């Protein structure tokens, strides 16, 4: 009954039946309660600070083919960009002098970059006393040791399946060895390391979906990024369905249940499927927002799926929009860079 796998989430018998159980169930009231634990457990241990993450995409240019991606190699029908290590610098300093406590640089796996003038931009943000998040995608060992010693402090690198299978499928230049040697590469360095999945791939089952909690259980993540498959009319999943948000948010519930002292993102994939999702996230287990802070031309050309929400706004719209969102959602923004504040536990 929905009301026992409940009382098992409640007492922490977080066993595969259980999970695929929870999954499984769509009765309205056993959802409800479901958020409903996963908001009270977020206000348990990491409280009504939501985090702010003022995210740059700096250059749209990748090697790899991701079968689902917008900036895969082979999309001829997009126009690629680069900021430069200046641009880049300054429109981070812009972010800080509007009260980001925390900047991610994001790309795709583009080379021209790695490693060293990755390393220049790190060490001149860092000189602004935030934290630094990367999000560059699978590179060399090297690579992370010297953005480590440059001053980052997170990496982002969603694992997004736990299927070997599948995963080799969507991503035919590597495999999820690689992707969990990656991870555990930044454990061992000192990130504070980050996964998480797509929901509703094609291809995909409720039994991945357990296999991905699991997953993120097991390795005990500081952060997890969790959205919906959206498919983009320029890749070979261009037809497929898109991920369903009820089940997505399920998702995110389960992980703030399995993983109670967690960073866990409001996605921007969330806000893009459903008019308000984000701000849905928040109320279901999430305590992180990212602000898009790409600057125009360039924001509208950063395109892992269409619809993205905030493409239109003007260029710094994103951080007081998310200020305000913080605060009718009766929430906080974060006093400090909302590094993961474990809780050690039985
Ligand atoms: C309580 C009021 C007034 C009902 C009335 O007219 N009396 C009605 C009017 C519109 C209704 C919402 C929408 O339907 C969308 C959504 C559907 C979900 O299924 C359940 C949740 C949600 C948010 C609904 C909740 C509630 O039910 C609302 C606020
Ligand atoms: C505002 C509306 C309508 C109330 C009304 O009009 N009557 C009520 C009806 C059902 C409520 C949601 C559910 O409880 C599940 C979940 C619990 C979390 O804790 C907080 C988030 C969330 C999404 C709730 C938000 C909100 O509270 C809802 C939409
Ligand atoms: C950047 C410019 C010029 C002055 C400046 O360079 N200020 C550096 C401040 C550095 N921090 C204190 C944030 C660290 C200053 C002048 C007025 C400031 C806004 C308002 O206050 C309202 C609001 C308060 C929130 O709280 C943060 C967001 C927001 C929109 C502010 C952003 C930014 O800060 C503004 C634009
Ligand atoms: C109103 C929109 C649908 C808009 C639409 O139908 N657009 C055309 C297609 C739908 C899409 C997803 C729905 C929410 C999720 O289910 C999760 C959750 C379940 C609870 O039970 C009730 C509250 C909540 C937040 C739901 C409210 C509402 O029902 C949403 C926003
Ligand atoms: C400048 C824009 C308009 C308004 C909209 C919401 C406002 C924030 C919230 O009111 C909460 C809090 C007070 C301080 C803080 C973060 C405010 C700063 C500023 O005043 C904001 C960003
Ligand atoms: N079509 C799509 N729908 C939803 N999310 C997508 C998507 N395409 C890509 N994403 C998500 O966007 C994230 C950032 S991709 C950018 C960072 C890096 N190149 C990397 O691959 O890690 C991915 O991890 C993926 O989960
Ligand atoms: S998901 Fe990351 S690595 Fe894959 S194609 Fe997109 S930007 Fe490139
Ligand atoms: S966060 Fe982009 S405008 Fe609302
Ligand atoms: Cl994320
Ligand atoms: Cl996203």
């Amino acid at each position: 009954t929905g009301r026992e796998i409940l009382e098992k989430l409640e007492r922490r018998e977080f066993t595969r039946e259980v999970l695929k159980e929870a999954l499984s169930i769509n009765d309205r009231g056993f959802n409800e309660a479901l958020f409903k634990l996963a908001d009270e457990i977020r206000r348990k241990y990491v409280g009504d600070e939501v985090h702010i993450r003022a995210i740059i995409e700096f250059s749209n240019v990748c090697r790899k083919n991701c079968l689902y991606c917008g900036l895969r190699r082979d999309n001829k029908n997009l126009k690629r960009y680069r900021m430069t290590p200046e641009e880049i610098v300054e429109r981070a300093r812009l972010a800080v002098q509007f009260g980001a406590k925390t900047i991610v640089l994001q790309s795709g796996e583009d080379p021209y970059y790695m490693p060293d003038v990755i390393s220049d931009i790190v060490k001149e943000i860092k000189k602004m006393g935030v934290a630094v998040t990367l999000s560059l995608g699978e590179w060399p060992r090297e690579y992370y040791e010297k953005w480590k010693e440059a001053g980052a402090d997170r990496y982002l690198l969603r694992h997004e399946t736990a299927n070997p299978v599948l995963h080799r499928k969507l991503r035919p230049d590597t495999s999820f060895e690689n992707r969990l040697n990656c991870l555990l590469t930044l454990k061992e360095l000192g990130y504070e390391t980050g996964a998480g999945s797509m929901v509703g791939l094609p291809g995909q089952t409720i039994d991945d979906l357990v296999d991905d909690l699991l997953f993120l259980k097991e390795h005990d993540f500081d952060m997890v990024g969790i959205g919906p498959f959206i498919p983009h009319p320029d890749t070979p999943l261009a037809n497929e369905k898109k991920g369903d948000f009820t089940l997505t948010l399920k998702m995110v519930a389960l992980t703030r249940i399995l993983l109670p002292d967690s960073n866990i993102p409001a996605t921007t994939a969330m806000g893009t499927i459903v008019p308000g999702g984000r701000e849905i996230t928040l109320r279901c287990g999430a305590n992180v927002i990212m602000p898009n802070w790409t600057p125009s031309p360039y924001r509208q050309l950063y395109q892992l799926y269409p619809g993205k929400i905030c493409v239109f706004e003007k260029d710094t719209a994103c951080i007081p929009c998310v200020m305000k969102m913080i605060e009718l959602l009766g929430r906080k923004p974060g006093r400090d860079w909302g590094g993961r504040k474990r809780v050690f536990e039985t």
